[PDB]
């Protein structure tokens, strides 16, 4: 009965990521938009039926939630936990509202973004805006295929959607966003085979490295987490490349959905704080997190009945 | 589990609407076709996998039903109710069988209709035939995006399909057809802003007017209905533009699917008869209905079991 | 001299529009004729990538005299009616031809709306046809249609007016005929019998060998070798159209050529026959309902008006 | 609950069928591959995330099953039953593993096949390899639309997927393969009308012949089978054209899926051994089977737990 | 027979515009890149051979030409002329090199820009970078179809390519670039009718307004220019929308190609300074130019035969 | 202006290469086909307008020319010259007629090939048949983008088409074909960087190595040839990948067009025999030529006038 947002939807060739903070006194303007967001999506999206694939996923931060609503909160909703590791650091930056906008064409994303921000003008301060674009055969700026091991079907729904563990918010999800910038100069100084050891997959063919060759400090190794019951802990990632050539800015916009933030945070902890066998994730030697925010994306019904 | 026809299927770029009456002694020939209609659909349709999206929905009129079938009747099935309003009239016209044919290309539509009419030749009289075509970004002849607020998924299934309320005809639906002709001269006499107030939405962006600005005699206002439940009463529209430039025919072929004809009929009444708030729908000052028929579209199984 | 899109390939959608000019409508028509190209751009640029919208404007012989003063295209005359022993190629009124093509019907309809909107009260519509592509470039008889159309340089020489009439160089002559087919009769024949009528294999579209091809087949009759060794050629943009209810299953014939003599020779062979053929066998399943001849001038001619 | 392989997925424009036998001492390598087969599918397939439609269905033969797994056997799993008819013979040929690889592009098929064979090198002996291609409007080498009467939706699910009757192997399916070479010289000696009477459908339009003109030895007649219930027994066919012009090879690669092999075998017996009214299937007068193998295609999660 | 750059190439769904100045002592690194620019294009472009449509047009500014080259100069090459009108100004901003990169996908544009800039690092300073995107049915941020009256075929060739009037630079063109930011708030205050009067064409249908009702201060009227002959002066425009929603930036990146800058400059003059009939172009009441540069785009041969 | 065959047309995603020898006494049948080849091309091709992009280039060998035609010979037509290098060897294999068939779909290629061979059956013997397919982003089986430096426009015309040097055959061209099989095992034993030194270009980005890094025995170095005036001698290559996973066949089908064979032969000599600076082409250490034929491809009007 709880109808989820488009959190299970596949990766698209264009995306707009939009993070704002709510100005004091903006609450009411924000509530009005939240109840219209699905309506605005249809209004723009319908024009490009059937190949438009326009979707918007709306997320609300921990502090924003308390300003907007009264009563019970999602069980795991808290501000992004800053991770201060020996070498690398995962910062928390401000963000009350997330708009994850996806389509097969940028114009659709931009048109929807304009409609949303038009209604929010004077109530919100923009914190981050990223226009994501598909890079060749689903590659990131590091030149590796990105998103291969994303869950599908029942597994995707099992890993992503809040269920009976928090029944009042069933159909919701948790999104962690991090804007990463890459040091391409240092990355390109590595041989392809060395880069492969950093990731844990073959560069060209996207084939996973054998369990023999794959280093303990490789990205694939550290982000592979098993639960106490032996099951794999999974997240759904909709990462998109972005960048500016003149500024020498080459980035991955990280976004990860999971039914509990504990799954995503365990992965982050392994990456930044390391394990007993790895000091940290080698990918972080060529990647710097510049933002960090956590949002709860409620069921579609929740926004409607508001 | 009853198998419905393609009544929940989305809008396509081409369409053929075919309305016929059954001649004297034509019952047997019609019964034979009805049992073969799905196979005829596959015979043509499979030639254009996967992008063809050929479908045919077959409807049977109230009078026609009793000539064709012994036993139970669908509970809602009756002849279309003519509405003689103070200024605007919803006419009723003859129609025994409906063929609503859709595909991404007209050739597929035309080929199926050829096979259908081939099998019915000498048993039926053609009443109406319309070839519909997608007009730009899902627009109608009035220049507005048309079909934005159609229900989807669970909401659509609930609004369109017969359920427990008539168990013998579960998976069926009721179709109302009306061929509307538009007075484009008069319409293009109005400013865009004046047009927007007629419809209740913005012309280019298809964004709904604020409730503050939205007139009560706007099309959107009049066709927005709530039951004693307090929930929205919804229909599924597969409207298509048509016309001939030389004959000054600029048309909307209206087709609405609902689980009970009462829903569609209520909307019709509000449009032609008006409420306490409005004398009639302003759209009708630019739209003249020239046909009007009601059909029950059975479950796919029902057709095969003949 | 810039020609019209007369060499453009076949599209998946077309609108054919034939009108007569009402007396006193001369001036309205002239102003439209000067605006037709910018009207095309107005609609077509909206689908700039893959819309492929074009409009070829044709003017009739009688209309030419009423509209313009001075030089006449040499080969411009009314459509010559052919009263054959069995079949007739009728002549019907038509002053203006609008041959509108695009990859989508919406683009065609929009342009036609704009044209007729300007011409309203100055013209009377005679014919309007909405053409659609039928499977793998097939006509209503179920055969691939347009295979032997000239291409490239050969197309240019066959279609475009050259030095023979230098005042109208880059123009062309368009012959239109709406045909209705007897599908009940046609579907009676076996495939092999149908192939003998056309002169090609039905499914594969392979031309029958000269050893097996009947003298009264469409291909044999429409293959014309002129005074020299050169074959005479026309460019056809035939489109299927119809209505299942009215039992209309049609082919809208349009053929472009440098001189109408080429088209007329083929037409005579079809209706009046030759030495070893009474008439084109296709005509036993095909009836012409319209017949008109237009000159389609260079783009610059229409512009400088 | 059980997650099947892409056994229900539709026809694509490119396919690779790979049939191998397992060498002595190659069981270890085969098991290790079978556990990785799904990840290899993703490694190649994610590269063309939209449009790609890369899938691989892995099947295991009877003899191979006993060599490979210790435990319960799928109830219907047995070697292909050779049929020695009075005129036509259905040969049984060796085959331990089936790889049914499909995509919208051959490169994806070839790439995945390379990765699979690269892992299996020196553990398997290749028996058959066929590169299938779509031919015009879903036609076979006989010039007839092929696949028309395939079940879809729920009907497909019930006909193809193993259910409660064999609960330990729920979500599995049975695949029967046969490579056919056609005698095109003989075939193109018949008139179209005569060809139609062999198949049971019109050639150009793919419209089924009426039952009162359809011969009893036509392909459609003999492959139409009803059970004790009175309902139709159905299989899902993904057969693909293939061939080589220089060696006069014009072929149909037959692949049929069913929830029980008894269905496919019944239709094979009728074709080869005939019925009361029909000596054999007239299609075999122009078709020769050179291979014949039967495989069980387990649920996806069965392969993964190795 | 000189080979032009893809200057006559049509509009695409994605573009990158890159404007840089050459630093002191950067001349040799630049000259070296200019010789490999075509080969860099093929290196990236061949990967999407079918429907990629990757192209790069390289332009060189007036001051930069004297620094790079020793021989003759194109006859019409000069710095962008600033226009100080009573109300509106057309600014001249620094820019030595122009890279007009187009494809059907942004990734192709970004891959080529990465290669170009990678070779030019330390030698050049970025001035402007815009990533352009198609907006619906070829619309601009004002919501009007943009490019309709672009010349095609022979007429385009005659309008854009340098010919016999300057035979040593035949197959070249002149490109004028201006980045415009729009005041959407103000624009959306106008009715559709009122907006139509600013532009000179119907909004949705893109049909040109009738001559009797088309205002003298409309965009279409002011940029309609007949020469001394009586024939129309024409330019080829590859305008692309761009913007940032959060920063409230809604822009049109203007680029016009012409065989001589006099054509484009005349149009500019009519827009900014006005005529006897019109004070200025009304579009400028909602559009602010923030960049302005002029470049000569040489024939491909010129760039290759630098070696 | 003599009309050329489609020797200038671009690379397609599908290709069939057909090489046959003319049987004793099959000359008359060959001449009749040659006059109908363009007609056959249109017969199949027109069915798939406008995306089909079907074309067929017909070539005639040296020895075959003398059997077929009386009168003048193309100036540069001769048998393929075997190259017996110190290490590698370019074999000469029999070939009278080349059919180079390309389209966006294999079906069109296969259909045309069928028609051609159907007419030549009993008059010719097949020597070679390859079905080519596009591999990812125009890559070859070595994993490098293949065809990057092909000339285009006027440059291609001057490089490929016979001109005034041989007036009677203007519009014609010369095709050299070589079927190469690759040793993939060995090639994948090299690092990416080593592979780059073999080819002379970066692997993923396809950017050419600078002159101070590019080895003299690299493929790009050895196939770069300057002529008398100092301008590069160029060929047009339409290389297509092919292969069979079962038989470990991973191949490049090499075809090169040039206005004179001298150009293609110089490159071949440099590759196989070597220079003072280069023992041989390093690509040959991973590539074996198994066929080798030279053909003249006449202007189109030459074929029809027969
Ligand atoms: C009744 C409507 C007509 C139909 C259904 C029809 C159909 C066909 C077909 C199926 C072909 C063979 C495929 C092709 O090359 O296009 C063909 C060829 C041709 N038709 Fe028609 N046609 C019609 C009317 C006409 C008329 C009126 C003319 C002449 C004025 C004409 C001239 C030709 C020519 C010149 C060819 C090519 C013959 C060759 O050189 O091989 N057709 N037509
Ligand atoms: C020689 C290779 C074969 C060819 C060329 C062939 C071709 C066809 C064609 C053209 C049809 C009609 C279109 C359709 O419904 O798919 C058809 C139907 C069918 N074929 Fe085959 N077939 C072959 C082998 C087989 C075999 C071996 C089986 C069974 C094991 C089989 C089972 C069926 C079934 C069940 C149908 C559907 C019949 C109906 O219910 O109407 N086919 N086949
Ligand atoms: C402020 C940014 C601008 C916008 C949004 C804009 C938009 C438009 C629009 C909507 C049209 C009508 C449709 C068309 O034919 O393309 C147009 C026409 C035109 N614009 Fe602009 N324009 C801008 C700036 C300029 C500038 C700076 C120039 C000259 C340097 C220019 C030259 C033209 C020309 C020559 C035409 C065609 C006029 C005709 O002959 O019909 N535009 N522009
Ligand atoms: C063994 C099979 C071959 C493979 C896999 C192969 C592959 C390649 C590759 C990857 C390139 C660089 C990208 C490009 O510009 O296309 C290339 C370039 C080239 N190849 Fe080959 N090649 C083969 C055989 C040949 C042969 C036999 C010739 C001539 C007889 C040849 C002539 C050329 C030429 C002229 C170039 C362009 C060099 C330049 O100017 O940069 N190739 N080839």
């Amino acid at each position: 009965e709880p109808e989820p947002q488009m959190v299970l939807s596949p990766l698209t060739s264009a995306a707009i990521f939009l993070v704002v903070t709510i100005d004091s006194g903006g609450e009411d303007t924000v509530r009005d938009l939240l109840s219209d967001v699905a309506s605005l999506e249809r209004a723009v999206g319908f024009r490009a039926q059937p190949d438009g694939r326009l979707s918007c996923v709306t997320g609300i931060g921990s502090e924003a939630w308390d300003r907007l609503f009264s009563g019970a909160r999602p069980a795991g909703l808290h501000p992004f936990r800053e991770l201060d590791g020996p070498v690398h650091r995962a910062v928390a930056t401000p963000g009350d509202l997330l708009f994850h906008i996806r389509a097969s064409r940028l114009d659709l994303c931009f048109a929807l973004a304009t409609e949303i921000m038009g209604r929010l003008r004077g109530a919100v301060t923009p914190q981050d805006e990223v226009h994501g674009f598909k890079y060749f055969d689903e590659r990131d700026m590091l030149g590796f295929v990105d998103g291969t091991e994303n869950p599908t079907g029942a597994a995707a729904r099992r890993a992503v959607l809040v269920g009976a563990e928090d029944p009042a918010f069933a159909g919701g999800s948790y999104a962690v966003v991090q804007k990463y910038l890459h040091d391409i100069d240092a990355w390109e100084g590595l041989s392809v085979e060395a880069q492969e050891r950093v990731i844990g997959r073959r560069k060209m063919t996207d084939v996973e490295l054998s369990d023999d060759v794959k280093p303990a400090d490789s990205h694939v190794a550290l982000t592979s987490v098993t639960g106490p019951d032996g099951s794999d802990l999974e997240i759904l990632r909709d990462n998109m490349p972005f960048g500016s050539v003149g500024r020498e800015e080459f980035g991955t916009y990280f976004i990860g959905y999971a039914r509990t933030p504990e799954v995503t945070e365990t992965m982050l902890e392994r990456m930044f704080l390391g394990t007993a066998s790895a000091p940290h994730d080698r990918i972080l030697d060529f990647s710097t997190a510049v933002t960090g925010s956590l949002f709860f994306t409620p069921a579609a019904d929740f926004l409607e009945d508001l």
